[PDB]
């Protein structure tokens, strides 16, 4: 029974990128990269609490009114630029611990990393998963805005998601780098609606593989449902379509059932789990993927 557990990848390359940018009352973070610094736009905003007009902000944004810095080291702004709803600083040293990188873009389902930083200070690395509207359940509270996302992928560093806002139901709003805002949502305190969150299937059959290979059975039954049918459903119940079941064979190979067990399985569990618990979750986990289950399980 070692069960299943949400892990990061380490940080080390990230956390010396950190900086605390601030402007007027407002502080944040900054991810400093060669001779630029990256922060939420709103870190300009005379007020955070009100609809903000970002034309009429930029306007009278005088460079010197930026404060960033780390440790003993103040960075001068030279220039500052929007990109979407991202601030772009020039500023006038280079980090000398800038790692090599690149960025990408996050899709629904996949999962990534999160160093969480109050004001400058990292704190905390924790694993995330991208929901259907773009959102995440980070753990986001006053101070962590620019607070970054990555991902290492053959030892490649991706930066992939900076902090912005917290929704009402408690959901985590960010950008990527180009500066567009995952799931459209805008940077502002409108009280924006998430939209309905549709689970994902491949993870949800991954977290019910876990449970199987942890000696978690009872919810398998003796029929099964196909991939045809299966999506038919999920339309219909809020849950992804599933395109094909070759990212789970090493999975149905260990554990001697096939997805198409596993789909009925989630037909009939979203309906309940009857008092019973798999993972000592009582409802379906969809924050795993197939591949995060098969390195955690198996190594591979
Ligand atoms: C920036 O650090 C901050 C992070 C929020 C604060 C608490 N949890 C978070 O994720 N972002 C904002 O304060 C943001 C500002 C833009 C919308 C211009 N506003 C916001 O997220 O309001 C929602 C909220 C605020 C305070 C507590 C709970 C939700």
């Amino acid at each position: 029974h070692s069960g299943l557990r949400k892990m990061a990848q380490p940080s080390g390359l990230v956390e010396p990128c950190i900086v605390r940018v601030s402007y007027g009352n407002n502080v944040l973070n900054g991810l400093w990269l060669g001779d630029e610094v990256i922060c939420p736009r709103h870190v300009i905003a005379s007020d955070t609490t009100r609809v903000i007009n970002y034309e009429n902000e930029m306007s009278s944004v005088r460079l010197h009114n930026f404060s960033v810095s780390k440790n003993n080291v103040f960075l001068g702004v030279v220039s500052a630029r929007y990109k979407g709803v991202n601030l772009v600083l020039k500023v006038n040293q280079v980090n000398p611990n800038t790692p090599e990188h690149k960025f990408k873009s996050i899709k629904a389902g996949e999962s990534f990393n999160i160093l969480a930083c109050y004001e400058g200070c990292p704190g905390s690395v924790y694993g995330v998963n991208m929901r259907s509207q773009g959102t995440i359940k980070g753990s986001f509270i006053a101070g962590t805005c620019g607070s970054v996302g990555y991902v290492l992928e053959n030892g490649i560093l991706y930066f992939v998601y900076m902090h912005h806002l917290e929704l009402g139901n408690g959901s985590h709003v960010g950008s990527n780098f180009e500066g567009e805002m995952y799931g459209g949502y805008e940077d502002q305190p409108s009280m924006q609606l998430e939209g309905t969150n549709v689970m994902s299937s491949d993870n949800v059959v991954a977290f019910l593989y876990a449970a199987l290979i942890n000696g978690e059975r009872w919810f398998v039954t003796n029929t099964s449902m196909s991939l045809e049918s299966y999506n038919t459903w999920a339309k219909t119940n809020s849950f992804t379509e599933l395109s094909s079941t070759d990212a789970f064979s090493m999975l149905a190979a260990k554990t001697g059932q096939s997805v198409e067990k596993l789909l009925d399985s989630i037909v009939r569990l979203n309906k309940g789990f009857g008092g019973r618990t798999i993972l000592s979750y009582g409802s379906l986990c969809d924050e795993f993927t197939p591949t995060e289950v098969i390195r955690q399980m198996y190594g591979v």
